[PDB]
């Protein structure tokens, strides 16, 4: 027997697209660094994305094995400061054991609108969860308030890329926000050049190190407006 609408794969670079501009990617870019597997299953792509990633990784204790994620298409890149809003909602859960992984938004920006979309002048991460001894790069900058919620801000370098990571003080399995609030904070408190940086990508997923786990994304939405 068989079924259509089959949007499941354990392939390194499997990608499924549909609904309002969503693509779900297995993205096992660091699979070389370990042993095991990563799979994704798309339940539904409409106005929202529903999907799950299932994985088991051992070895390469200190290396990300993958970033299975959902993201939105951005055919036309726009300047951060010109973008009106970047609303998003996320409803998710993690199951498994010995989880060394995170759950986070990931966005890249650059002054070059044709920059490759998987890196940039800057990277903005918003971590909704963290398991085990894994954390963002850089060093703690302190706690900040964005739209009435606390985040611990980290700041560091990857080569020439500057990375800002906003980490929730406890797991947030159910969230709603606007990434514009985070850019505004960086612009007004950190000298982030919002007037000259283009949003290259807008992703949400998990970075697994080791363990065995299933990230279930009950629902995710995101868009870039005006």
């Amino acid at each position: 027997e068989a079924e259509a609408e089959f949007q499941t794969s354990c392939e390194q670079y499997a990608v499924f697209s549909g609904g309002n501009g969503y693509s779900v990617s297995n993205n096992l870019w660091g699979q070389s660094a370990g042993s095991g597997f990563g799979c994704i299953t798309v339940n539904s792509l409409n106005s929202a994305a529903s999907w799950h990633a299932d994985w088991q990784w051992s070895g390469g204790q200190n290396n990300v094995k993958s970033y299975p994620n959902v993201q939105i298409a951005i055919p036309q890149k726009r300047i951060v400061n010109s973008i009106g809003s970047m609303p998003t909602t996320a409803s998710w859960s993690y199951t498994g054991s010995n989880l060394r992984a995170d759950v986070a938004y990931d966005l890249f920006t650059a002054s070059n609108p044709n920059h490759v979309t998987y890196s940039g002048d800057y990277e903005l991460m918003i971590w909704l969860a963290r398991y085990g001894d894994i954390g963002p790069i850089g060093s703690a900058q302190g706690t900040v308030t964005i739209n009435g919620q606390s985040w611990t801000l980290y700041y560091g370098f990857n080569g020439a890329m500057q990375v800002y990571s906003f980490v929730a003080p406890s797991t947030v399995t159910n969230w709603s926000g606007d990434v514009k609030n985070f850019f505004n904070y960086l612009r007004d408190n950190k000298g982030y050049p919002a007037s000259s940086q283009y949003v290259l990508s807008y992703q949400f997923g998990t970075e697994p190190f080791t363990g065995s786990g299933t990230l279930n994304v009950n629902s995710w939405t995101a868009s870039i407006n005006v």
